[PDB]
């Protein structure tokens, strides 16, 4: 891309604080104007988890597997890995609440071929698929960084991936998260697991903040080996996002 | 259109304890089955004041006059009526805080010729926008019915106006007003003023409800002259929609 990013180590306070190892990269109006805790962190790649449901929802209508907005996914009554995945969802909440065998059914429909075509068309990360279409970007090869995140959700708020702009938008409403008069939050969590000995799985939260006529992308990650530091993908960028004065 | 609707006279508690003039229309999954607890008043046509910024929003993007969803509405320093107006505002920005100005002018720039012949194709009321091209929805002739707005609001959701779907989601987006996971309000307010004691104005509150994976059209309308009466137009739907196990 053409990214802009200046290292600024103040915002490590709220890592250490919690002994976090982790990155956020926050950017101001495009990527020409980006600021992070640690660069090295903010290119490394990752297993995306369910941050990897915002291509797919586009990949899925684009390729008519996802026919439209409205479509439901129906619950065939077989046990479901979370109880708030058993039950009937629209895409929307399918997306809120992570529902993964939603996501894994899509993946398999739209198969490897158009797959890979679209992931190669939105630069998303390391582009590797390989190794099971249900699960590449759950225990896979797929890694994306932090600034990729970003660029490809800038991507994504000026209608310039390569998909029709209806399904852009149609996508951008199932990620909306709070909705105030002049204040709109865009995002989605993802957790890949706990990982192994020496190899710590990884927390995001990723999205993008409207206030009044000014923009802000994000893209957080963390090392996390236990589930009781999840809400620390959401509480530290907020922190850090109130010290800017976007929050509040 | 294909409307079937029920009256249901229960529904006139929550009115009479305030002693309010009004109707509530309330639709499951389409227009095929709504109830009223007042079938005359609910075909009855008044004012649409600033929910006419949902048509004319789109009308906006249609015609060029809004370019896109991110175009800024710039403020130029002159006095507005209050003082949430007097600074730069998105497309929702404007919807949401209701800045009558930003339409005005949009009004004018679309012109009357415009606004005709698209009110028309949106079977919107009586079609009648005369004598004032930036205020005939606020003072002047227009008149709509709490039916045809939940009509309007269905073709709306279902992306059926005579308009490119990308426009409706747009229009769509900026109608956010709640979101949860497995709750999304689309809604919008109107006023007109508090007009004379023998000829009061009238407020509204009109929009939908997705839930699980049902949907709620609504309409509400009343009768107003005490300004201190305005809350109403949300806490008697919000009640009534309680009651029917809607509003979690």
């Amino acid at each position: 891309g053409h990214m802009s990013i200046t290292e600024n180590t103040s915002w490590n306070k709220e890592f250490s604080a919690e002994a976090v190892n982790g990155v956020f990269v926050l950017c101001k109006s495009s990527s020409k104007s980006c600021a992070t805790n640690d660069l090295a962190r903010a290119s490394k790649e990752y297993l995306p988890a369910s941050t990897f449901k915002i291509p797919s929802a586009i990949i899925g209508l684009e390729t008519g597997v996802i026919k439209n907005e409205h479509q439901v996914f129906k619950w065939d009554g077989k046990p479901r890995a979370m109880k708030q995945w058993e039950r009937d969802l629209t895409l929307r909440g399918a997306i809120q609440v992570s529902a993964v065998p939603v996501f894994q059914q899509i993946a398999r429909e739209v198969g490897e071929v158009r797959m890979q075509k679209y992931l190669k068309k939105f630069s998303y990360g390391n582009q590797n698929i390989s190794g099971g279409i249900d699960k590449f970007w759950l225990e896979g090869q797929l890694r994306i960084s932090a600034v990729n995140q970003v660029e490809f959700l800038e991507s994504l708020y000026l209608n310039k991936l390569s998909a029709s702009k209806e399904n852009q938008l149609i996508v951008k409403e199932a990620l909306v998260t709070e909705a105030a008069p002049e204040y709109l939050v865009h995002s989605k969590t993802g957790f890949s697991g706990v990982g192994t000995e020496s190899n710590p799985g990884v927390a995001w939260w990723v999205g993008w903040v409207e206030k009044e006529t000014e923009v802000y992308f994000f893209a957080f990650n963390m090392d996390i080996d236990n589930e009781s530091k999840l809400p620390l993908r959401k509480s530290i960028p907020t922190k850090i996002m109130e010290s800017e004065g976007i929050i509040g």
